[PDB]
């Protein structure tokens, strides 16, 4: 699932902070 998996990337956006 791409979208799901760029959706992990998302949250490791903000989980990053």
């Amino acid at each position: 699932g791409i979208l799901d998996i760029k959706n992990k990337v998302s949250n490791l956006f903000k989980k990053i902070k």
